[PDB]
Formats: C-alpha cells, sequence, structure tokens
C-alpha cells in the first residue's frame, strides 16, 4: 500500500503515523526528526488549514506522516485511508497536559480499530525538557504503556531527547513481529 | 496550501497536477519525468486499488501529483482536497484511443470548477511513438487546445519526447501569469 518508485523499480515502504492531541508536539517531533537527519519535510492542506505533514526516507524506505487531530475529526474517508494499512504508531502526549494523556486510551482504540493487526505502538510522553510543569509522572506513561501493549520513552522534540530512538524502534518492532 | 520544510525554514511548492482518462500514460509520464531527473516517486493507496502517486523536486519546489482518475469517480473529498488549489495541470489524452479525445471537454471543466482560478493548462496527447495507431490527428488537439486556452504539446513517456519541456513549460506559464 506504500510504494517507492526509482529508476524503474519499486519497492515497499513503512507507513508510520505520528497521532495524539493537538499541541502535543507531533509536528515539532516530525520536524526535529527530518532536520537531524538532513531530510526536508512536505506540508499538504485540506480544507481551510488541515495539515498533512510528510517524510520520506528513501534508503530505510519510510514514511513519516501526520495527519492533524482537528482534521480527523472533520474527515472520515481522509482519515480511514490515512490509518488504513499503517505499520506502526507514535502515539503522543504531552507529560505537562493532563488531558493529553488521558486521551490516550482513545487514541489506542484508534489504532486497533482502523489500522494493520500487528501495528507497533510506542507511546511518547513528549516536552521533557519542560520538568517545571510536568503533571503526568513517568510512571503513569510506563503503566499505560504496559497494559496497552505499547513501548514507552519520555522525549523533546524542542532538545532532540529520544526522537531518533523513537523511529529506529519503531521499525524494529515492526521487523521484529514479521 | 503546499509547503517544504527544510532545516527549520519554509517555502512554497507548486502543486502540479497530471489528470486524463485512465490508461492514456499518466503514471507513465511522471515516472518518465522522475527517472529523467534522477528522483524518486511515491506511490499511496486508497481504497481497494486507488493510488496516488506524487513526485517532490526541491530545488524547483514543484509537488507533481497522479490521484488515479477510477479513484476520482469514487471518493468525493479525497478528490476535491487534490484539485483544490491547483496551480498547474498536464491534461492528457493518448493519441490512439479517441475516447481519451473526447473526455478533454469534461476534463477541462473539472479544472475550472474544482481548482485556482489562474491554473495554467497543458494539453498534451500522449503515445506519440505510435504513429502507426494515431486515431487522433495533431490539428484536432491544436484547435481544442486553442479554444480552451491551453497549451499543446504531443508527447511520448516510452520514448521520452517532450516529458520535460511539460513541466518546465508548466511552471513558466504558471510565473509568467502571476
Ligand atoms: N517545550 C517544548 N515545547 C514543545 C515541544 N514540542 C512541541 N512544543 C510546542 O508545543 C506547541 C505545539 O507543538 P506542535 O508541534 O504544533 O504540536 P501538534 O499540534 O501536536 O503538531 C508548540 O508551541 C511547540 O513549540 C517540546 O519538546 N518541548
Ligand atoms: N507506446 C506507448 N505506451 C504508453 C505510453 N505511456 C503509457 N503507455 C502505456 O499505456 C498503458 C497505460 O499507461 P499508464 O501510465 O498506466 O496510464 P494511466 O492509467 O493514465 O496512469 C500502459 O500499458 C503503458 O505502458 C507511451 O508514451 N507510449
Amino acid at each position: 500500500r506504500e510504494n517507492l518508485y526509482f529508476q524503474g523499480n519499486f519497492d515497499y515502504m513503512f507507513k508510520l503515523l505520528i497521532i495524539g492531541n493537538s499541541s502535543v508536539g507531533k509536528t515539532s517531533f516530525l520536524f526535529r526528526y527530518a532536520d537531524d537527519t538532513f531530510t526536508p519535510a512536505f506540508v499538504s492542506t485540506v480544507g481551510i488549514d488541515f495539515k498533512v505533514k510528510t517524510v520520506y526516507r528513501h534508503e530505510k524506505r519510510v514514511k513519516l506522516q501526520i495527519w492533524d487531530t482537528a482534521g480527523q475529526e472533520r474527515y472520515r474517508t481522509i482519515t480511514t485511508a490515512y490509518y488504513r494499512g499503517a505499520m506502526g504508531f507514535i502515539l503522543m502526549y504531552d507529560i505537562t497536559n493532563e488531558e493529553s494523556f488521558n486521551a490516550v486510551q482513545d487514541w489506542a482504540t484508534q489504532i486497533k480499530t482502523y489500522s494493520w493487526d500487528n501495528a507497533q505502538v510506542i507511546l511518547v510522553g513528549n516536552k521533557c525538557d519542560m520538568e517545571e510543569e510536568r503533571v503526568v509522572p513517568t510512571e503513569k506513561g510506563q503503566l499505560l504503556a504496559e497494559q496497552l501493549g505499547f513501548d514507552f520513552f519520555e522525549a523533546s522534540a524542542k532538545e532532540n531527547i529520544s526522537v531518533r530512538q523513537a523511529f529506529e524502534r519503531l521499525v524494529d518492532a515492526i521487523c521484529d513481529k514479521m
């Protein structure tokens, strides 16, 4: 369902999705990864101002994509195409925002409904640079990740803490499964 | 509505679309351009087997995209997002297929309805390598192109005849307009 074409030849791509509440740092996290790896990102607009943000890694055969949460709430068909056949997820919350963490069960259900049976998930508590504003203890994140069957890390898009770790670890979980 | 992000910075991209009847050579034409320029193309699946095929040129700031005709017939919202804010079109027919040429008025209406007011269009008679199978005289293509306000070329994706000419000429029409 996701392919790369180059010089007459085709190969598969891993569809990896970053999801979570508006304003948890999904775009920042994707863009920090792009910047870290000297890769461009592409941003396309749907409707008034809803965004699709995409990074392609050629050698590594991964497509990383955000379809904004506010967009997912407005467009059913675009959203189901977005989730359909996703291989892995970064499921993101903000350690400084309790509601974003409370939404995780709901995002978990989203993953199982719409995406591949064996899709691997990493729960990421983002904004770990903002310790002074934390409201979600690390132990809550670790324990939910355990009961939902996800991997778990805290990260910082702003400080480049555990940004690469996330995607390389996700592809590894995917390959190990298959 | 189409942006590139690279190393902390943003710029605009030109959204260029290739449209026309199934099997006129749109994919072949896009892929030949990708191959000519040492660029990858990306192919994403919507529904059972409907494809979105995309080439990005970074330096030149152009996004070239096919959303399969059979897909356009099935998914309204995806299709309107596809056309919305298109800057230019390659409107393709097959010189060996009369129906594909008869559809051109209908594709022309499509362009005006759904896309930018000043969107530039090139009418391309593809498969010009197959002279022995021609059923659409060049003069018909030239005359329709004149009455619809389009540029016009015959081309061959298979033989690499007028493939680059098409996109570089399209961006030029776009810039000249603005
Ligand atoms: N301190 C800090 N702020 C962040 C981090 N990631 C994102 N932000 C900020 O959180 C807000 C939302 O980020 P954004 O990437 O747009 O979130 P999205 O809506 O989930 O895509 C913005 O003001 C970002 O600058 C982080 O790691 N640390
Ligand atoms: N002879 C010739 N055949 C072509 C050319 N372009 C496409 N084709 C063939 O026409 C058929 C449809 O091409 P495709 O690129 O899939 O058309 P699309 O459905 O419009 O994307 C395929 O068998 C292609 O190999 C061309 O320039 N010359």
